[PDB]
């Protein structure tokens, strides 16, 4: 009784080369599903993914409630008041289900200038030992700059479909100062699944995570097989199918901010499934001085009666507000 989405699969392949007329084809892609529920599957991204929930299973099922506490954020442990993103977010047995950790960008090292100036969402990332977790660091890194690769190809696809040209987005999404994320989210499997964990929306549906809009420009997600997504449209809430083998993508208020609404932010949520799970989001958010002007592609003029305003604030209220209206995760 609740019906499926439309998410249409797009080869975003052509994104990667040269070929302008088969890039606009895809652009076309992004452009109507993106107008329609606000969802997309980018196949033929070029990530190996297996190896990917492969390795983030081998750090979730050895890392040790000792090495969680070392590596918490300040929200689960006052010692850490630089950690407000970067590291371990605890489950809560009995209480709540999900945990997981949080890395950015390689490049915010001690010497970073923004890192040096203490500004707001920068901070260092902190890891497991080397000798508990081998290989784990290096292929977290390496990870980020696989998928920040696949964002870049999926922001010129964007930006063409807004009739912009194809760097419009990525002249913003930089190595040196992106504030993108990546989130190893582990839902477990629970027996018993505890009630308090579960919470139920106004239709009745059981959830591990209410609606909301994302935090990003837009989001490149990898899960697990097993469905759980839902998204809001005019017909109501409908499934996301699951499937493990592309990255689900969708957009952030950021990106209904700047096409004046154009490409909505889908409300989603997400289902409460008793089944041991992974989420992997690549939250794409630009530089923390980074502002694009707002503009309308339904105005014969492009204009929009909406405000300029910067990443970095955006990224810092989005963040904070999400934790007060979903909970801290
Ligand atoms: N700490 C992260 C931001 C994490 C934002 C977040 O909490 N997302 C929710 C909604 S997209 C989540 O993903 N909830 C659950 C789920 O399964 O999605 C980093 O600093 O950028
Ligand atoms: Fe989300």
């Amino acid at each position: 009784s609740v019906s499926k989405a439309n998410v249409p699969k797009i080869d975003v392949s052509p994104l990667f080369g040269d070929d302008q007329a088969a890039k606009m084809r895809v652009a076309q892609q992004i452009d109507a599903a993106s107008r329609d529920t606000g969802f997309f599957y980018a196949v033929n991204h070029g990530i190996n993914v297996q190896r990917l929930s492969q390795k983030t299973k081998e750090f979730h099922m050895s890392i040790t409630p000792e090495e969680k506490w070392d590596l918490a954020i300040r929200a689960y442990n006052k010692e850490h008041q630089d950690q407000v993103r970067a590291g371990y977010y605890l489950s809560i047995p009995g209480k709540k289900a999900v945990e997981s950790f949080c890395y950015l960008n390689p490049n915010f090292t001690p010497d970073h200038p923004r890192i040096q100036a203490k500004t707001p969402t920068h901070e260092v990332n902190v890891w497991p030992d080397e000798t508990k977790h081998p290989g784990f660091q290096d292929f977290a890194e390496q990870y980020y700059w696989d998928v920040f690769g696949l964002s870049s190809a999926l922001l010129k696809g964007y930006a063409l479909a807004l009739g912009k040209e194809e760097n419009f987005f990525a002249r913003h999404f930089k190595p040196d100062d992106t504030l993108a994320s990546v989130v190893l989210i582990r839902y477990p499997y629970l027996d018993p699944y505890p009630e308090a964990a579960i919470k139920t929306a106004a239709d009745g549906t059981k959830l591990s995570f209410e609606w909301h809009e994302d935090v990003s420009l837009i989001t490149v997600l990898y899960q697990s097989n097993v469905q759980n997504l839902q998204v809001e449209t005019a017909a109501g809430y409908q499934d996301i199918e699951a499937d493990d083998t592309g990255y689900l993508i969708n957009c952030g208020s950021y990106m209904a901010h700047l096409t004046n609404n154009y490409y909505k932010a889908p409300i989603h949520r997400v289902k409460w499934v008793n089944a041991e799970r992974q989420s992997l989001p690549f939250f794409v958010n630009l530089g923390y001085d980074s502002v694009i002007d707002p503009f309308d592609p339904r105005e014969p003029n492009g204009k929009s009666d909406r405000e300029p305003l910067s990443y970095g604030d955006y990224l810092q209220n989005g963040l904070v507000s999400l934790i007060n209206k979903n909970g801290q995760t």
